[PDB]
């Protein structure tokens, strides 16, 4: 499998700039790109990134996505002097020419394909490109909107052409419209363009109707364009979340892409003076953190806007934190999105809904830890610590003499319970673990109530099994989240799923439309995994995704000893790779029951919010 980050840059793409008066371009400078590089210097993230050069982009590889005309005349720019190229940057909309433009735009474009090569070669897992000038602007023949030639458009091409690829996801989450984007893609089911983007009603710039929900792509394209348009201003963390659990994540798992590419510009975070959205920098590395499950976590992330260079490095760095694989940040202050936000997401799902059934709706540096049974050795990864000191066994007989009869192999179950969770909230050093238990009612006691007094003000619960557990969730601080067979439910404190071939799929419409979104509510201090020992086809996806939360301080308790689930839960909690999946839809009679538990919860957890509310 493959492992490390690419971070390709090359200080040539800083050297063009705009040289006469122009308000539409001045925010577009070329220290955007030697700000986002110093950031990543100052925080080490720069230096733990395999470094792949840059190279030029053949013309032929240029001409995957643009005209030989367009080519022949930007091919003539460096020729140009000042007065001749203010000419020609007239001739198009929003974008000034530089003697050395057509240098680096080869080079920004050969970069996103040296990228593409890299991941696409097993050499890394995922990586990232700063580059200038921007892409998703630029059509077939014409420049637009500070671009030239169409980087993300030549990645998807290139690796269709150069590894036989038949499903590319492209993710842009700039906050302008990727036009150049969606007309090399219309008609084209093979590659999946996501976009939100400030819109306000077409008032704002591109100021295309084909910029609204409407657009789904024309022909057998119809379906896999999804525009996402923001009506507002100062969208926040919630909303971004929300366009995720309840449009972009359903769609992405179900076209299960062979490669991810995005479209990244922070201009979509809060200080951009083009955006004047309110989301933080932490959102983005949460933003990239649920799209690593797909497509094995081949990842290209490809800069386009960001025009706040006092803010522009601060997203930056935590896109790359992400790839790394460092714990994310965790993001308070969650809620249901606004109005606006929630009649875009409700009205993008009913159009796209004749094409993606999930929408339909009923008319009105050690960072594992893992702990087998006693003589178990397994082969873990370079950074599980595989395992008990005297002040925990004094502790155990403490608890043992209080609460449990107990006469047992079960008080050394317990023993690491406690110090691996000592060594997760207390000394840093460990950041989630696994521990193989033998009977549930204690192990999920001591582990609980053991959390809550380290201190953990709100911990979450996930439990796979049927029957009750020794959990009480009226306090508030634990939110139950229960996966079982038989019908049981009560308080807006609990969550409980009772699902054949439909379960994979319906688990999944589950995790990002219920689960996720409570749980990033919740923003739980300790996310707790419990599985009973009576088939988590998914269960990586899930121990992956809920990472998120708790900056990443999970502990699973698996009853009974399984050899290939232990195997698949350790490897997703130390980072490694996901492998997808296919699969059914799901059955109609859980995707009422799901839909029915939204009615349910989504009064105290608004997040789980697609639809405007109804007001009384
Ligand atoms: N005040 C000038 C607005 C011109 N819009 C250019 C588009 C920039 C987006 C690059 S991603
Ligand atoms: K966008
Ligand atoms: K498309
Ligand atoms: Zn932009």
């Amino acid at each position: 499998a493959a492992s490390g980050s690419a971070l390709i840059f090359d200080e040539e793409m800083s050297r063009y700039k705009l040289l006469w008066t122009d308000p539409a371009c001045e925010i577009e400078v070329p220290e955007r790109l030697t700000v986002s590089y110093e950031a990543l210097r100052t925080h080490g993230l720069a230096q733990r990134c395999k470094a792949v050069p840059v190279r030029q982009a053949t013309e032929q590889e240029i001409l995957l996505a643009h005209s030989e005309e367009y080519l022949e005349a930007v091919k003539q720019t460096p020729g140009m002097n000042v007065e001749e190229l203010m000419a020609f940057s007239k001739k198009y909309n929003d974008v000034y020419f530089h003697q050395n433009i057509y240098h680096c735009a080869k080079l920004a474009a050969g970069a996103t394909l040296q990228l593409v090569d890299s991941v696409m070669k097993r050499e890394v897992r995922n990586g990232m490109a700063l580059v200038r000038p921007p892409g998703h602007h630029s059509q077939r023949s014409a420049a637009n909107g500070f671009c030239v030639f169409n980087n993300v458009a030549f990645a998807a091409l290139y690796a269709k052409k150069n590894y036989n690829l038949n499903r590319i996801l492209i993710v842009d989450w700039d906050v302008h419209h990727g036009q150049g984007i969606q007309y090399c893609f219309e008609e084209d089911p093979s590659v999946l363009y996501f976009s939100w983007h400030r819109y306000e009603h077409q008032s704002f710039w591109p100021n295309l109707p084909e910029s609204d929900y409407s657009s789904v792509g024309k022909g057998k394209g119809s379906g896999f364009n999804i525009n996402l348009p923001w009506n507002k201003v100062g969208m926040t963390n919630s909303d971004y979340l929300a366009a995720f659990f309840h449009v972009l994540l359903p769609v992405a798992y179900e076209f299960d892409p062979e490669l991810v590419i995005v479209s990244a510009g922070f201009d979509s975070a809060i200080g951009d003076p083009e955006g004047e959205m309110c989301a933080l920098p932490e959102i983005f590395a949460h933003l990239t953190h649920l799209l690593m499950p797909l497509a094995a976590g081949k990842m290209c992330v490809v800069l386009e806007g960001g025009f706040n260079l006092t803010s522009l490095g601060q997203s930056v760095c935590q896109t790359v934190h992400s790839l790394l694989g460092d714990p994310t940040p965790r993001i308070s202050g969650l809620g249901t999105a606004c109005d606006s936000a929630l009649e875009s997401i409700q009205n993008v799902r009913n159009v796209q809904s004749s094409y993606w059934s999930s929408f339909k709706h009923l008319a009105q540096s050690v960072r594992t830890v893992v702990v087998p049974p006693p003589g178990v050795e397994l082969t873990l990864p370079k950074n599980c610590q595989h395992s008990i000191s005297e002040s925990t066994a004094k502790e155990v007989q403490r608890i043992r003499d209080k609460h449990f009869d107990l006469t047992d192999n079960i008080l050394r179950s317990l023993g690491n319970i406690i110090s691996v969770l000592d060594r997760m909230m207390r000394s840093d050093e460990v950041c989630n673990g696994c521990v193989v238990v033998s009977d549930l009612s204690v192990s999920v006691q001591c582990a609980l109530q053991h959390a809550l007094t380290e201190p953990a003000e709100r911990v979450l619960v996930v439990y796979v099994g049927d029957g009750e557990l020794p959990v009480k969730t009226n306090d508030g601080k634990v939110f139950l989240v229960q996966i079982c067979t038989k019908e049981t439910d009560k308080c807006v404190n609990r969550l409980t799923l009772c699902l054949g071939e439909s379960l994979t799929a319906g688990f999944m419409q589950a995790l990002l439309g219920l689960i996720l979104p409570v749980a990033y509510e919740f923003n739980p201090a300790l996310v707790l995994g419990i599985v009973e020992e009576t088939l988590m086809r998914v269960w990586g996806h899930m121990t992956c995704l809920i990472q998120g939360l708790a900056r990443g301080r999970m502990l699973t308790l698996l009853q009974g000893y399984d050899k290939d689930l232990l195997e698949l839960t350790v490897s997703a909690l130390s980072g490694a790779s996901i492998s997808p999946l296919g699969l059914r839809a799901p059955k109609p009679e859980d995707v009422e029951m799901m839909e029915k538990q939204r009615q349910r919860l989504q009064e105290r957890w608004g997040l789980l919010r697609c639809t405007v509310s109804e007001s009384w």
